[PDB]
């Protein structure tokens, strides 16, 4: 069809794949929003569809699907867990996006068949206690030993930090020109789950996404051979980029994702709720709400679309992927924060799930680039092009 | 000392009230947020102060303060533990505002002594099931029987509804002369807790303010005696307004609270987290928020201080009570969720209080009118005045 | 190449039309914005483009080009001349596609190739004194006579209305079925310039778009002929509805432009001008700014693109046309109010473009539907849908 | 009565004052936006209540008035005519406000007398080409020669330019200690309009505030006795900033004011138009803008009368006028823009008042400080406070 809407052989995907959700999926998200228990069994049955291997070439085991597809996969989930959307998003563009973009050939046929079907879920170590935003100024340090490198730091906020059974971890090898220059130095190191050396620190519960594993990993003295390297020596910064413009469509998709539910359960709401002696929907106060959410968030769709289709094409997509995020995730937040205000007293109570929307898209203004930082990087390309 | 300041007398109380919640009161918030257990021990030890009695005369067992000064006591109490403001303000401006209001000498006797003691906490019972917005909408009954009246109906979303003592409940008792004016005909009653007639409800589990008691009340075949009934049969619904409009009043103080606890938060992080080898307070990006949300909530004080004032000289204040309301709810949720954003990952995890400000904040757009209803509230006013 | 990109096609028409615009519109653009003088000779040489009868079909004279294209086009003459813009959008999507819309072969081969060639401009008259929002309101009469019918009542607002060759008049023929239903009843009649019964009112000044034909017209018992009478009698309404939804698609796209040209400005000059030892654009207060309206602007690009391929495809496009409008206007006049920030003092002053730029910008919020009206036809589509 | 209502005193200036106001200079307001002609007779005539030299003491040949009751009568003024505003705030706080502040009492007796009664009209020249915000970096140069000082430089933007008969001119005198500490060697030079040394650049086009009279002003080794020197040689700048400070607090009164007044015509209109059978008002669309608009200008009043207060107590000021400044501006023309939009096709119109007083308050919002440097100035308060 017409690019925008979903096409045949989209729609031959995703409508058997919602079918799923809704009957799989949606019945235990509050449950574990409450309990915070990792969908263990969600995680193998997605697995099984090759939704942990959605990028991946089908030669490596993978479904070999296009950024688009996958995208549109994820707000799909979102739409009814986030916590498990933001565990797909991150797995397949993070520890798997960054194998699949600086691995050997050894390196591929070694860790993507194992990250394809789930066997193995991926952590990917970038930020740390003392750096997020400004993530080239990583203090963890990766020196030079007989037969590989010894790794020693923390990282931070790591999503399958406990759960990975493949790990890829930025970490300094050499110093830096100048600190204007830190980023140079950095290096990337993937490996299997360590049979010591590695450590999850105390977790932290969180304002949404509960089910989502987050956590802090400590490294000592730990061993990884020669061909953990991933990527040349001292620029896995520039490749670090390179994966974060990639997952950011995600991000923009889960958003995309949790807005719409929000966005939806108001709408089906606002028609039924009465108040004065009609449905609140026949008041501007609520209608024009519902209008300008529903608005922001197509919008959205359409530019998250663009930044897949750009990536697929084998072309640039920084400026496009990083508009789609942010406008996504601002947009979301206050669709869901509408939604709340719309159920009113039920907006603010568990039972309804539009509280759970807004807390869980929440994280999509602060991940994978703050808006903040993601308004740097957009006014930044503007400037550029003059 | 400037109208717009705090004077000598009101320092005089304030500042030694101020410590004894950051010492008392603040240790255990976090906890409170997690468990919902009713701070029974600090509720006893405010009482002992007055607090449940701050705008009760001094004939009655009360504090005999002003509305100015009750105010900040509530913006002093938010400021630590939400739940613990919303307790505060509830009970001594809707129960037992009511009572002071509408009650006949014998009735003020009766229950005021008891409310401004703490020995009995007040709920006030307006909302409904179906009705909320559109109070006048109620459909608990009262029907006049031998020795005083019979209540059936159901309360929904009332604060201090399962640990109330004294009860306010709004029923009607005459057919409405016609739907555009169901209000006429709605009357109040005041009786302590029941031996029988009133069950709590299933307890919802809400999004913030969890250790605040809010309940749906069942009342079955309820008797209470002639005594019972609080102002004139049928005309409720305006003693009904005139309480909101003091409640307001509170709950502006209560978002301007959790706000500048929100700002003050994100102020000292600001100073502390470097990035990019500098405070992030000194980029824009952070500063421009902090600056906007500092004006927002002055503004939103001076508001609700005047519409204390105009409370205090017994003037009209509709109008103002609104204003300030709507103004410091939607100030104080915007700054809390800036906050969140400034302290990026952080402000997503509980070990910090930001996240929580925010939940507890959010019910401000919504209780005692939501924004929506405020406007309305506002413009009709303004209309009339040409 | 991509599908939001200009294809091939759309490249070798947009290059040449760009720089005609940049070489023959922008340089009076300024002074035509001082003198309000209507640019009949760029009208002349702008015919000759095809752009008077975009959407008319070859056979009739006209350029046969796609909803898509001519679309763009808008947006490439509105960055040069807001004013200029709405003539040609106008003339376009109302007038001549009313009647191309609604014609019988006889009224096209007689009106469009004179509306096609630009040798007769376009007006058409559905806005009163009395009703705008209320476009069913009107109490423009039309009676019926020997031989025709004579028409009486007053337009407002009319783009082309003292210049126009041809006139597209909504009146009501017959009395509506009831007060809900007035939109019944109402015909649509097209003509060429009389000879009498017809005057220009008291032109009025506007705040931006001076040299854009705006004026009252009045009708005084003004005969036509029966071939006059445009569609189904008393169906005249429904097409002018069909009418709208094509021209919002056309003023979202005046928006854009007139928006990147704003943003444009801004960033080329917060790239020159320093301040405090740097360029303005350094400053997140200005970069942010520039970033939100950059992607903003470029997600308006999206939705007008859409709505016109919807069109172009022959299916419903009501919902997305609205949209397309409500976020292109109010994110263009944003961007250009931001501009005139970012400029400082001279942002001020009408030596520099972007003043104009805000107030030509201004009125796509009002035109063809206010920006309110619109939030009401989404919410309306959006409910139905359930 | 009450400290943020109008007192007895005031009153009974304001009472007549505002009747002057709607008999002299209401009528002409419109007209002086399309001349630009500058309004000498009112000048004369607001010279009479005490208006240009209203902080000026007795003494000194003014009229002794406090900052609140002056900052009311800025307000009074540009509910008006937006121009005269701007005329009297900057007359007033700067040229006249800069020389009360630094004057020697022979400079004081010698210009104040001529600006109080406003025989003299002030200008006060501190912006240049090539620095605004960054005003220390200005370039004007004073060259010490025998009696007197030679200056050198251009001033950009100044008010009163052409038509002021007092100078206060910003010039280096010293070197700059360091690039950071460029504000050390600065002075500022009292005189009345020379022969010969100062001419009036090419006048530029304003987007509002038409009447009022700003011109760039070139200084040819201009001539100036020793006497000429205002405050401590090179320490001008801090003079400048003390200046600016109580500059704001009128700039925040004049942009309430003309945002009342296009609240208070949009709430009439409303009332009047109607549209799908009843008033506008009556819809949320509309009412809820004028709600908003409301709550926000009675909060900007109430931080200016706060601002105006600690001035007039003789305590610091700086962060309260700046927010008060900033508060009112941004509140302003948003109330402004909201009623061009309330208007309709109206708004658009220049023979409606609304659109001007977009215009006229958008000035407000960059001039004495854009709101990006007051939110700098707010921050850098709040972050040294802890
Ligand atoms: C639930 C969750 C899951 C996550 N999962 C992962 C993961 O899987 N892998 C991984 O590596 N990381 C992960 N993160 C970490 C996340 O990427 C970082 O939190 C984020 O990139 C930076 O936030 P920070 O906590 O470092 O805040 P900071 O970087 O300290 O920033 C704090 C505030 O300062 C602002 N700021 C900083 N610099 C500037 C500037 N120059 N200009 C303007 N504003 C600025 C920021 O926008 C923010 O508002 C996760 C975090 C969370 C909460
Ligand atoms: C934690 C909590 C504590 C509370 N405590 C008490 C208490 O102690 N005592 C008590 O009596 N009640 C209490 N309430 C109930 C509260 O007052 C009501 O929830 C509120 O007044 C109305 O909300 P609602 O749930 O009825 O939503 P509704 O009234 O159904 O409204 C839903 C949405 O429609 C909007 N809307 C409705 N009408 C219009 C309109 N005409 N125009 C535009 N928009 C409109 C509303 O603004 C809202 O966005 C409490 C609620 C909560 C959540
Ligand atoms: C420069 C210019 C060119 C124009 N050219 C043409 C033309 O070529 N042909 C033509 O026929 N007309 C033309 N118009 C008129 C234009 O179409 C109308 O102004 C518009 O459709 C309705 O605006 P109004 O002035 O009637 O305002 P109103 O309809 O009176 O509305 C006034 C305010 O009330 C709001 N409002 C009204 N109803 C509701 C509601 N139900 N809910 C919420 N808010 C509501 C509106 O949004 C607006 O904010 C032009 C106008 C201008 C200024
Ligand atoms: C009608 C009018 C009357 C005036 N009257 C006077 C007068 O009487 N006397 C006088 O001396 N001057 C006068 N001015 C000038 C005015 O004071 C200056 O324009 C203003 O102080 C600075 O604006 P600028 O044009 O220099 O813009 P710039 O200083 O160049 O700034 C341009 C943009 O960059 C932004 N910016 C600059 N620095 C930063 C930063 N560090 N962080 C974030 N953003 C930044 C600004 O906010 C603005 O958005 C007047 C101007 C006008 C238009």
């Amino acid at each position: 069809g017409l690019w925008f809407e979903e096409g045949a052989e989209e729609r031959q995907v995703l409508g058997p794949f919602r079918e799923f959700l809704k009957a799989e999926v949606a019945p235990g998200a509050a449950e574990r929003d409450r309990t915070g228990a990792f969908p263990w069994d969600l995680v193998r049955k997605l697995a099984e569809f090759g939704v942990f291997g959605a990028l991946v070439p089908e030669a490596y085991g993978g479904a070999g699907l296009s950024t688009r597809l996958f995208a549109r996969m994820v707000e799909a989930i979102a739409y009814y867990d986030g916590a498990l959307a933001l565990t797909v998003a991150s797995h397949n563009s993070l520890a798997t996006g960054h194998i699949l973009l600086a691995g050997s050939e050894a390196q591929k046929e070694a860790f993507l068949p194992k990250l394809a079907s789930g066997e193995a879920l991926g952590a990917w170590g970038l930020t740390e206690p003392g750096s997020g935003s400004d993530a080239a100024a990583l203090k963890t340090k990766a020196e030079k030993v007989e037969g590989g490198w010894r790794l020693n730091g923390t990282k931070q906020f790591i999503t399958q930090g406990s759960v990975a059974g493949v790990y890829v971890v930025m970490a300094r090898t050499d110093p830096p020109p100048s600190p204007e220059r830190k980023h140079q130095g950095i290096s990337a190191f993937a490996f299997f789950r360590p049979e010591r050396g590695l450590k999850v620190g105390r977790k932290e519960e969180k304002l949404g996404l509960t089910a989502s594993d987050t956590a802090q990993l400590i490294l000592e003295d730990l061993f990884v051979p020669e061909e953990a390297l991933l990527g040349e020596r001292g620029k896995g910064f520039y490749d670090v980029l390179r994966v974060l413009d990639g997952g950011r469509i995600g991000i923009a998709a889960m958003a995309v994702g949790l807005g719409q539910a929000a966005l939806d359960y108001a709408l089906a709401y606002a028609k039924g709720r009465e108040a004065f002696g009609r449905p609140i929907a026949e008041f501007e106060g609520v209608s024009f709400k519902l209008a300008e959410a529903a608005t922001e968030l197509e919008a959205a769709r359409l530019l998250y679309l663009k930044a897949a289709e750009l990536k697929d094409a084998g072309r640039p997509f920084t400026l496009e992927a990083a508009q789609a995020k942010l406008f996504a995730s601002e947009a979301a937040v206050k669709a869901c924060d509408e939604a709340i205000q719309i159920l009113g007293g039920y907006g603010y109570v568990k039972d309804y799930p539009v509280e759970r929307y807004w807390r869980d898209a929440r994280l999509t203004r602060i991940g994978e680039g703050t808006s903040e930082i993601l308004k740097l990087v957009i006014a930044r390309r503007l400037l550029e092009a003059v």
